[PDB]
């Protein structure tokens, strides 16, 4: 985050949004996303969602079950 960019992107990352002034922005967000933001859950597979925060922390307690390591063979990460 060396410097930033043109533009103010949006907060929802389906959303996609830019807008130059911030006052358009949070007009879009109060306009369009007028209603109440949602949880979505951050597997693909999964695709699951809950309106409640609570919901999303017991969700995971599941896939928490599966445990993985961050290095792998497959993919030998260099740098
Ligand atoms: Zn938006
Ligand atoms: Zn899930």
């Amino acid at each position: 985050g060396s410097s930033g960019s043109s533009g103010m992107p949006c907060d929802f990352p389906g959303c996609g949004r830019i807008f130059s002034n911030r006052q358009y922005l949070n007009h879009h967000k109060k306009y369009q996303h007028i209603h109440q933001k949602s949880f979505s859950c951050p597997e693909p597979a999964c695709g699951k969602s809950f309106n409640f925060k609570k919901h999303l922390k017991e969700h995971m307690k599941l896939h928490s079950d599966t445990r993985d390591y961050i290095c792998e063979f497959s993919g030998p990460s260099s740098g």
